[PDB]
Formats: C-alpha cells, sequence, structure tokens
C-alpha cells in the first residue's frame, strides 16, 4: 500500500484517545482504540479499510474504521465509525468525522446517533 | 453472538445496493458491498464490528462497517462508513447513517465528506 | 419564489411532528415547529432560507431552517437545523438531514450533537 | 438574551469566511455570510435562532443558522445549515457542524449533502 507505512502505528486525537493501527498491503486496517472519554475502559478492537493506491496529485488517502464499544470490561451497546483521510508529511494527520450509534428502541431511534470530528496526530 | 445468525447474510438497501456480510461470535463483520449508484462496479471488501451481546430490553444491536472504494475494476479514492443498528423480527432491518470521504487536497477538504442514510432489508 | 406556494403550508414528518412554514418571495422561511418527540411541548419559532430560483432541470429546491428549543413552556438548551430539498408534484416532499446541538461543558462537547433524517409530507 | 451581546458582531472561521450576525432578545439571529471557498461571491442572507436563556452551569449556548447560496451575483442551488454552540470568555468561539444540501434529481439525492465543521472566532 502507498501509505501502508505512513498509516501503521500509534495515533492520538484532540480528546487524548489512542488509536493503534496496522495497515495491510490489500487495504485492511486492524488495531485497537482506547477512548479518553465516555463509558469506555481499556482497548477495543477496530477494523477498517483504506485506499492502498491513492491519487498522486497531493490528495489525501481515504480511510475508515469501526469500533463496537464491547470488550472484556464494559459494553456500551454502541458503535462508532470514523470516515476521513490520511495526510502524510512533516505533520502527518488523519482528519475524520464520526458517527456513534447506540442501540435504542424504535421509539428512541431519532436520538440514536451522535456526530463529531476527530483529528489524529503522531504526537 | 446474540444476533450473529440474524445479521449474517444478504441485505439490500433503498438504492438497490447489495451488502453480503458474515457476523463472527467475537463481534467481527466481514463481507462484500456492491453499490447500485456512483463510480463503483462489482464487489468491494468490507469489514466492521457489531455488539455481540446487545441489551435484552428491545433495543437494536449497534454495528458499523467500512468500504474503501478500490477493487480490481475501479478506484474512486474514497471510503464510506455506515453506523447503525440491526432490528430483528418479522421485518428485520439495519438502519444506518453513513459518511463518504473522498481524498482531497487540503484546499478542498471542506467538500470531502458526503452524509446520508441507508435502510437495509432482507428482501 | 418559484416554489413559494409549494413550500408554504403545513408539513408532517415520520415522527408525527408538525412544521408550519411561510416562504417569502426573497428566500425567507418563517413559521413554527411542534415535535412529537423529545423534551418539547407546543410550538417553537423557526426561521430559515430556501432557493427562490431553483434549477429547471427536475432538481429539488435547496432549503434549511433552525429551531432553538426554547418557548414559553420549556427550554431544552438545544437547537436543531434541518438541511434538505423540496421536491414538488403529486407526492410533494421535503427530504432533510438534521443536526441537534445541546449546550454542553467543554469536557462534554464531543457528545453535544445528534444527527438524523426527517421526511416531511403534506398528509 | 443572556449572550445577545456576546453573539452579536463579526466572526471568522478556519477557512477565512466572515459571519456577521445580530442576536435579538427573543432568540432571533439575522445577518450575512461571506464564504472564502466554493461557488460563492460576496454576502448572502442568513437567519437562525439561539437559546436566549442558556444554562448557568458553564454549558455553551445552543444556536443554528441557514444560508441559501443565492444572492444578486450567483445561485449555487444549495443551502448550508450550521448547528452548534457559543462559548463565551477570553477566547469566545462558536463551534459548529454543518450540512450543505444541493438541489438534485431524485436519482442523485444520495450525493446531495456535504457535512463538515467550522469554528468561528472573533479575530
Amino acid at each position: 500500500g502507498r501509505d501502508q507505512a505512513g498509516i501503521t502505528g500509534t495515533w492520538y486525537n484532540q480528546l487524548g484517545s489512542t488509536f493503534i493501527v496496522t495497515a495491510g498491503a490489500d487495504g485492511a486496517l486492524t488495531g485497537t482504540y482506547e477512548s479518553a472519554v465516555g463509558n469506555a475502559e481499556s482497548r477495543y478492537v477496530l477494523t477498517g479499510r483504506y485506499d492502498s493506491a491513492p491519487a498522486t496529485d497531493g490528495s489525501g488517502t481515504a480511510l475508515g474504521w469501526t469500533v463496537a464499544w464491547k470488550n472484556n470490561y464494559r459494553n456500551a451497546h454502541s458503535a462508532t465509525t470514523w470516515s476521513g483521510q490520511y495526510v502524510g508529511g512533516a505533520e502527518a494527520r488523519i482528519n475524520t468525522q464520526w458517527l456513534l450509534t447506540r442501540g435504542t428502541t424504535e421509539a428512541n431511534a431519532w436520538k440514536s446517533t451522535l456526530v463529531g470530528h476527530d483529528t489524529f496526530t503522531k504526537v
């Protein structure tokens, strides 16, 4: 993958959360996520995908991943997806927007989904 | 997983797209996605996560998945994430919202991300 | 406005909420909103804007509006914006996506904003 | 309004856009928006709403507004809504997420809506 080495490793967002990811040659993303906020403790599995052959015109690298907020410690009955792009270079970043859906009754489904934005850096 | 058998199989959305997924006991989602719309042809790999131990109070099952829009046919330099819940029973559904990020230059990043909603059924 | 008469009047969404709007020649939207769900009672003021000279190529009419959830009865310390398009004809509709922001502390701002979708019809 | 004087005036976002707003005692927002980016020239009318009696517990002030991208110069057949909160004090800010809907045919409605985030400051 063009940015396999750029993406693989440890990232931190503006909340102080930790994203540990391995990028595969094929486009796979596998790792763990630890949230600094919310009803979450320790690491959660993540999986996702990235564009392993991005444009060479200075565009970012599209990618996304999911965490279901169940691990051996806690189950928040919810899942977050991040959708964004990796930008390489001196100050490498992953710029994302996210959707956090909680399981709800049908009556409460209108209030099931939070939306936000996270920026991940290497420091 | 509580809804491992409920989620596993073939789903169709309101656009006529086809989502083929296998749910693992652990919370894994793996499969293929074929979009009826957009700069897409044939099947794309997907991966995601679901809550393998949902609430028993009639709430849905939180889940999410990602497609990077690169396969052997086409590369749209973009990724979609769906975030939603599975609702079991006579008319089983997966109700989602999605974020579609395209790789962009920094100047164009304000117009990188589409948002929408898809409802998947078994027929 | 091209759709001034089409938009003006009473609309109902899938939750059973009631949207009463007047469209001005200039692009203004003014009216009241009554939510069937949530910490809301009676009517709330709304204001917004629409495209008073839409494309003639069968495209919808872009529009948006805001409700702050304060009236003489209740104050939820929150605001919803709907962004969407009006589609005229036998089954006229306003198809929207919405963002509902609650006032929060800085620590809680990551969970300030819900996202959803509403479809309004004339019946 | 509690933050009538705090909100009223000129704001700038991270793109270099200019938001000029007057907050009314009642909860009204009226002003003009000038985008630094996109198919936009000069000022566009905006209208919105804010919570005129926010919580006194250090929470932000919920607010929203709409611009339809039609003025005497250009018509992009689209509308943006910003949903967010005002945070007062030394470094006052309005933190928003936005939805930008373009008028589309029914076939293209899946790609009608962009989502992003803008932060406005007084300098």
